[PDB]
């Protein structure tokens, strides 16, 4: 017995039963309810669905705003163990006339002091345009397509080439693209976003996401998990008639 | 309804996201919640959880207090086409020797006023002296045992036959049972039942539970299924072994 969890539990058994009782709760609706949570299971997007709601929320309890970057959510598709890429541009392992622009991200880690972090490792994950995850989709092998780790050069530089991402829409047919876009009436679309994991020993591990200026969604999140301070400008630089998006963060890690 | 169901979830949300902040609900835990809903929807067990938590609460919003029979939840072992019962003495279908002790049931089905009720149909299931019930369990087979349909007769009176029910737990190592047994430090155990489903035309579907005086789990049902006026009184008798445990309980329903 976890005093916890009989704590937590109680009190959240009491209140949905006032919830029940406050919207009178009837029984073909609470069929429904039992019924959706079912096929919710069979998809396999518990994850999905609750960090599709709720991260947003863990986060803002689990990390506080100061003088270094902000955290977002990690969402239903980070993996680990991804590959070092390491090149003479470091490119995001991605496939023959993978579609979209090129795109330049550029950067550094530091302390809250501005020491540069050498001992750091960032994990990136991004989607396909056409819009699924590598590992989490059956339009796409198990394999490592658009997700790797980079690691500072010694003065604290990043820089990593990829596509440049643009808005996913979370399945309209599964259960939680039909309660968005159906049941609710609205929409299943995010913006574009590079997912950022960054861990260094003497820091706190970071997990937040980068977004895209202008970006259709950015106020539209149907996650929810949008922070201004976050929302990239992006450059266009053309060498050789071929045009890179170029954007550039720098993250600050907090010590311990 | 898109209306209807957006009121409630947006509700729902917000009380959910306020309970995630108030106890800073980590993304340890967070995760570990994760999980537990995901087992417990890979066991096949979402109707038992959902019913032991909420169905109580879900059945008093809509039947109500008053005269009615007083509700009880269907539980998720219900199954229709249960055979219509006529011998004189009218038990309920059990093997030969069927265990446990005999038990024998009278009353009646009236309306508000106390006039005998005709197009009354009774169901009546429950489990095993072993604890089980038929169809839901590999030891015994997917055919009609202690469930049952009876008919009232002309005046109100109605008898059926069966074995006395005992308590049944719910599975000691599925998650339902770990979070009753492990994680909540309690137990899976509800208290000897005996389901009953009444119906007629003009009238509002029936649906309750009748347990015995002394049940040990009475008083901390697991389900919190047990209301005070649908204890049975009973009144051991031996026509010496078998012996005979006698009950007796007057039905009422409401009217369109
Ligand atoms: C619409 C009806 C609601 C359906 C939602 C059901 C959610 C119920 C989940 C209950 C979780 C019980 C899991 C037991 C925790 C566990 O596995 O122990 C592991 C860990 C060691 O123990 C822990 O420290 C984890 C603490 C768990 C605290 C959460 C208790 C659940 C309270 C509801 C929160 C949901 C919002
Ligand atoms: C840690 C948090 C645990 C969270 C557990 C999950 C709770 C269930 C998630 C809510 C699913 C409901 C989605 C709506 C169902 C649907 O899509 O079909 C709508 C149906 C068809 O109309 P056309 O119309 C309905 O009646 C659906 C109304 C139900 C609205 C759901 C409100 C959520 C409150 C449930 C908790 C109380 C039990
Ligand atoms: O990063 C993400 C978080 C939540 C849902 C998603 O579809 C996603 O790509
Ligand atoms: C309900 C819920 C769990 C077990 C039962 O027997 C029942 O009638
Ligand atoms: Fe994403």
């Amino acid at each position: 017995a976890n005093t916890r969890v009989i704590e937590l539990f109680d009190e959240f058994t009491d209140l949905i039963r006032d919830f029940i009782v406050r919207h009178e709760i009837t029984t073909p609706e609470y069929e429904t309810i039992m019924q959706y949570m079912i096929s919710v299971g069979e998809a396999g997007e518990w994850p999905l669905w609750l960090d599709a709601f709720f991260e947003t929320t863990v986060d803002s309890v689990s990390y506080g705003k100061g003088n270094w970057t902000s955290s977002a959510i990690q969402g239903p598709f980070f993996k680990e163990g991804a590959p070092l890429l390491t090149g003479k541009p470091a490119t995001l392992p991605m496939r023959a006339d993978e579609p979209g622009d090129r795109m330049r991200f550029t950067g550094s880690v530091r302390d809250t002091s501005g020491t540069p972090i050498t001992g750091a490792v960032i994990d990136v994950w991004h989607s396909t345009n056409d819009g699924n995850y590598s590992f989490f989709s059956p339009a796409l092998p198990d394999q490592y397509l658009l997700r790797g780790r980079v690691v500072p050069a010694e003065d604290g530089s990043i820089e990593f080439h990829s596509i440049r991402p643009v808005p996913y829409e979370i399945p309209k047919a599964g259960p939680t693209g039909q309660l968005m876009n159906s049941y609710l009436g609205r929409h299943s679309w995010r913006p574009a976003h590079i997912h950022i994991r960054i861990t260094a020993d003497g820091y706190r591990p970071l997990i937040t996401q980068l977004y895209f200026e202008g970006d259709p969604y950015l106020d539209s999140d149907s996650c929810s998990a949008v922070k201004s301070e976050l929302v990239l400008p992006v450059n266009k630089i053309d060498i050789d008639g071929e045009t890179w998006q170029l954007v550039d963060f720098n993250f600050i890690l907090q010590h311990n």
